């Protein structure tokens, strides 16, 4: 229940979906809509208000039972049918749907995300010529300078109440941090490392490598690389919608993902800082090469 | 690792234990000490520096391996032996110990606490006349008025982006909240509902009932009851140590536990607000009767 309330109170998230649906009612009017991972049912209710003929909401979680009651309280049970289970194993009362909507995104876009279910639903159930939203997603990296926070996580361990705990550094570094960043600590322009169009992407595309260049904007000690993502509603829209989960934008419940550097290093404004990033699915991991050393991170 | 770092950076917690040990070295000099749930080993290192003959640190968690390396980095392996496993099943290299120290406390003192292991260690391993620290613990309740926060958690659900979600209130109310309270929202004097002396307490004592009276100090709408605890180091101490986890004191990682009222009710300064609280072990639950209704809460 906690995560659902939190997601609902994320105005950037929820108003973005609302605005997309309500300001592009042509996408939904008289359509059959599938809401993958429907939670409390809010997106299904948006689609119904925008004129969907039929909305199918699917979720494996027990939250679905609350969604059943919610749909009834709003007198939408003749338009919205809820079905409990995984999309891969439930029985739908139709063979195809016109439109798929989902809020599936995890931290750093792909940590513990439901994208694999959305792609499954697309391939099995989306009608020829139908649409999936949000349709376009990107992931970006940006360089960070925060010597104080680095000292808080790392140097901290050299003297803990008079005792050495230096070995703990090796357990800290590999753990990606999810936290909202002070934008004043950003020291580069961002760089896109991944572009996903949900119509054409397959599950194998979610493991990928990218060379990147960060255009440094402040001479400083680089202490971490941060990651975030942008979500786009584009296809057939008269009113396009975008939101970013980056540190320069209003915070969301996804915050930002932070990959600490074991050994901070100096950079200069105007420098082109080059590195490489690879994401693997085992429990996703992120392998980063930068300044001649490599580290793999997990969440 | 996260919780261990967090516990270490809780200065009230960690300095309290440090001060107790360092300012009462007579309790430890030439003694055999058992550290139950030793984590990174910090309390065992405090005891060694205070002159313990032998310190046995026990923990079932994988953190113990880090503790092994830490003990070696501080050159204490001839005084501190670490043993992995549950206290109930490990083999100790001695039959009895002079002193037991532990940081076992959970939210609201008893949620997911290791007190049962500490009591087991006392009965099986503590020498006749030995001591257990911290030796005295109390739990208290206090009344809270926060109509805005109540509206945020409860009234919120009546209109979510134009839709009724009223049924979700019933899932929210039973979930105790762990959070730091603004002390300006406290509207009564506290009332102790439980006193534990770890020398004489048994496991059956941890389920208990208490009638309580809260002396109201501000005429206001009561929206929640908050809980917290105090920890004492007393027995044989020349320098006694206490700390509170209450909202009037410096925050700790235990914060405070908040039990929301479904139906807030008016109270008057000088009123004696009477209720009853019972804690049960199933996953502990807390049953509260107040203002003629009863609710059971879990964490
Ligand atoms: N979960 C709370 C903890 C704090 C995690 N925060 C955290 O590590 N945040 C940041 C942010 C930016 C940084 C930039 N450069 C270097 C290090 C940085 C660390 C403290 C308690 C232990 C667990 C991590
Ligand atoms: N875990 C974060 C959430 C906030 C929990 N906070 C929270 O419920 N705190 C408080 C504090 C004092 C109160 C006094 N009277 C009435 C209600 C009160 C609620 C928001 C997101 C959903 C989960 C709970
Ligand atoms: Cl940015
Ligand atoms: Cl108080």
């Amino acid at each position: 229940y906690g995560i659902h309330e939190e997601m609902l109170k994320d105005k950037i998230r929820t108003e973005s979906y609302r605005d997309f649906i309500y300001q592009n009612p042509h996408i939904f009017k008289d359509k059959v809509v599938l809401d993958v991972g429907c939670g409390t049912g809010i997106l299904s209710m948006f689609a119904a208000k925008a004129g969907a003929k039929k909305v199918l909401g699917v979720d494996q979680s027990e939250i679905l039972y609350q969604a059943m009651d919610i749909i009834r309280l709003n007198k939408l049970e003749d338009t919205i049918t809820l079905i409990k289970g995984k999309i891969e194993e439930v029985h739908l009362p139709v063979e195809k749907v016109d439109v798929i909507i989902s809020e599936w995104m995890g931290y750093f876009l792909l940590f513990e995300s439901m994208l694999d279910s959305v792609l499954y639903a697309k391939n099995k159930y989306l009608a020829k010529g139908g649409s999936v939203y949000p349709d376009i997603c990107t992931i970006s990296l940006v360089a960070v300078s925060d010597v104080n926070k680095h000292a808080d996580r790392i140097a901290f361990w050299d003297d803990v109440y008079g005792f050495k705990m230096s070995c703990m550094k090796k357990a800290v570094i590999p753990e990606a941090v999810v936290e909202v960043l002070d934008p004043k600590t950003l020291i580069s322009e961002p760089c896109g490392i991944k572009h996903i169009d949900c119509h054409t992407t397959s599950i194998s595309d979610l493991e990928f490598s990218s060379d990147f260049t960060l255009k440094i904007t402040r001479t400083s000690m680089c202490t971490a690389i941060a990651g975030y993502f942008d979500i786009y509603f584009e296809k057939n829209c008269h009113n396009r919608v975008v939101f970013s989960t980056g540190p320069q934008s209003t915070k969301t419940h996804w915050k930002q993902t932070v990959f600490l550097l074991e050994k901070p290093f100096s950079v200069k404004a105007g420098e082109a800082l080059k590195g490489k990033v690879t994401v693997h699915k085992n429990s996703l991991t992120v392998t980063l090469t930068l300044n001649n050393s490599t580290q793999t991170y997990g969440l």
